This record gives structure tokens, C-alpha cells and sequence, in this order.
């Protein structure tokens, strides 16, 4: 069974409450919403999905609250199983958000900024290596990461009803602003 341990965000890495730490960062938000949408999973209980959206479901559930109701005021408008989904923005519904997970590495090469602190900032060479070195910690100590990022999908070319083309991509997946990693572990040995 599936739980996410910890996280790598506004670089710092951080304890998954067992039982994020400072919740206050936009970034944090932002990562909360992609774990929760970038998500088929429903119902730490009885999931239905798989493992890690398992995982991700619960932690979201626990540290941010009904992730029902949060993807019910961001519509899904069109979705690929990396996994990506579209959505309107609880925000502004007239414009859209990507969200996507997926292998950290492959993930961080689709990005182009990240953000640090709410404030979006280029994904410069500093940035990748302390990517790569919060990938390395968590990689390490066996639990599975995750990478994820999401696009604010410009309201002009990409606005509210556009038919996006899941298959033939009928919008961009490439330059993309990353938010954090989050690892998970395979098993427990007492409880809190
Ligand atoms: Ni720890
Ligand atoms: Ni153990
Ligand atoms: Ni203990």
C-alpha cells in the first residue's frame, strides 16, 4: 500500500505528515491541485486506481481536503493516461491549467520554468541541479518519485470549450512550469 512520504518543493525537501510541512507557499498549492487532478483515483482506506495515484489521492485528501469537491470546480476537459489532464480553472473559469506527472527526469525535460515560492522563475542550470540532488535523497531511499508540473494554458488560443485533441495533441506539452517531486513507500510498520 502506497503513501507519499515526501516531497521536494520551493527546494526543500519535506515530511509527509504520517499521521508537506508549511502548507502557506502558493507552490505548495499549485502541487496539492496536481496530485489531486492529474488524478483518476477514488475511494488511508479502500482505494480504486492505481498504487500511486492511490497515494497521492490520500495524501491530498488528508492535507488539503475533499479532492471530490476540488475536482469538481476544475472541469475536466480533456486527459491522456507521462499522464496530463486539462481543466478550467477553479481561478478564472475561462481559462484552462495542464497538469502532469510522471517520471521526474522526463517531467523536468518538458519544463522550462519551475516555480519557488508562488514566484515563476527559469528552470536554469542552479535549478536542475537541485532537482537532480532532491531526486537523488528520496530515489535513495527506495521510494518511488514522482516529478510534477502544470501550464496555464493562455485564455486567448486555449479558451473556455476549446476541443483539445487528446490523441493528435491539439495544444503544447513542452515548456512546461515545474512544481515538485513527491515519493512514496511500499509499506508501514506501525501507526500515529
Ligand atoms: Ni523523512
Ligand atoms: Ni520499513
Ligand atoms: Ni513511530
Amino acid at each position: 500500500m502506497m503513501t507519499v512520504a515526501h516531497m521536494w518543493f520551493d527546494n526543500q525537501i519535506h515530511e509527509a505528515d504520517t499521521t508537506t510541512f508549511d502548507k502557506r507557499s502558493p507552490t505548495w498549492t499549485a502541487l496539492s491541485r496536481i496530485a489531486g487532478l492529474c488524478n483518476r483515483a477514488v475511494f488511508k482506506r479502500d482505494t480504486a486506481g492505481d498504487a500511486s495515484e492511490s497515494a497521492l489521492l490520500k495524501c491530498i485528501e488528508l492535507s488539503c481536503g475533499s479532492v471530490r469537491k476540488m475536482r469538481d470546480r476544475n472541469p475536466k476537459v480533456a486527459e491522456i493516461s507521462y499522464q496530463l489532464s486539462i481543466h478550467e480553472r477553479e481561478d478564472n473559469p475561462q481559462s484552462h491549467v495542464l497538469v502532469m506527472k510522471g517520471a521526474p527526469e522526463r517531467i523536468l525535460d518538458r519544463c522550462s520554468s519551475i516555480l519557488v515560492q508562488g514566484k515563476e522563475i527559469p528552470l536554469d542550470k542552479e535549478m536542475q541541479d537541485a532537482f537532480q540532488n532532491a531526486y537523488l535523497e528520496l530515489g535513495g531511499l527506495g521510494e518511488r518519485v514522482l516529478g510534477f508540473c502544470q501550464l496555464n494554458l493562455p485564455s486567448g488560443k486555449f479558451p473556455r470549450g476549446f476541443k483539445f485533441d487528446t490523441d493528435e495533441l491539439n495544444f503544447p506539452t513542452e515548456k512546461l512550469c515545474f512544481v515538485g517531486l513527491m515519493s512514496m513507500i511500499d509499506h508501514h510498520h506501525h501507526h500515529h
